[PDB]
């Protein structure tokens, strides 16, 4: 993952590297449109890890 189109969990992912073990807030792929906010912005434009890092906990 480098500032680098993700969508589905290629973006989960990147939280969990960044989030680690300690679990990252993203539920399912499916269910239901995800934060509406990370998914928006990194699958349909780029996001920074710095923005997955405030996901984690």
């Amino acid at each position: 993952f480098v500032n680098q189109h993700l969508c589905g969990s290629h973006l989960v992912e990147a939280l969990y590297l960044v989030c680690g073990e300690r679990g990252f807030f993203y539920t399912d792929p499916t269910e239901e449109g995800p934060r509406r906010g990370i998914v928006e912005q990194c699958c349909h434009s780029i996001c920074s890890l710095e923005q997955l890092e405030n996901y984690c906990n």
